[PDB]
């Protein structure tokens, strides 16, 4: 068991945080405030809407959507991406 951010392990594998939205591990100071990851929690932040999630990084968008477990490899624009992530907003 390890951290799906950093890699790292825990000093005490019981205090691994599991991020409510993609179920993966975290450590303490990879999650945060429903305990989220900080991706997940950046996400939410933006109460999905499509304007909000397009002004985000790449990188972010198919992170987020690689932590759910959906993949985006045949994807060729960005708007691909967030289209992604609102078909798996929770309803
Ligand atoms: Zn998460
Ligand atoms: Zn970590």
């Amino acid at each position: 068991p390890s951290c799906k951010s950093c890699g790292a392990h825990f000093a005490n594998t019981a205090r691994k945080q599991t991020c409510l939205d993609c179920k993966k591990n975290f450590c303490m100071t990879c999650s945060s405030q429903p305990r989220l990851c900080l991706l997940c929690q950046r996400f939410r932040a933006t109460a999905f809407q499509r304007e909000e999630l397009m002004k985000m990084k790449v990188k972010d968008l198919r992170d987020y959507l690689s932590l759910h477990d959906i993949s985006t490899e045949m994807c060729r624009e960005k708007e691909e991406l967030v289209l992604l992530v609102l078909g798996q907003q929770p309803v």
